[PDB]
């Protein structure tokens, strides 16, 4: 505690999304996504840990600040590690006060 907003790890953040993508991914997603998902997502596994952005007041249906949330994609990749093919993405918020976690399911 140094400092007043602080971030998250790359494998803390990656972590904790990958554990709300095994969960989550469900009913809120697509049946031929889920299914897909469950057959190819090992040695496609997908899941960049992105930065926030402009461009969120579209998708989600609300403005985002951007520097300021932990932008997860999980996705399918290939065997040369991409990631032009994601299934859902999750914005959480950095700071440790407020816990906002939001997911997309296909858009």
């Amino acid at each position: 505690m140094t400092t007043e907003i602080k971030k998250l790890d790359p494998d803390t953040a990656i972590d904790i999304a990958y554990d709300i993508f095994l969960e989550m991914a469900g009913e809120n997603l697509d049946p031929a996504d889920i299914l897909l998902f469950n057959l190819q997502f090992e040695e496609r596994g997908g899941v960049e840990f992105v930065e926030t952005a402009d461009d969120w007041e579209e998708e989600i249906g609300v403005l985002i600040d951007p520097e300021e949330y932990a932008e997860v994609w999980v996705g399918l990749v290939n065997e040369q590690d991409e990631m032009d093919d994601v299934f859902a993405k999750f914005l959480i918020s950095h700071r440790e006060e407020d816990r906002e976690f939001h997911v997309i399911w296909k858009k």
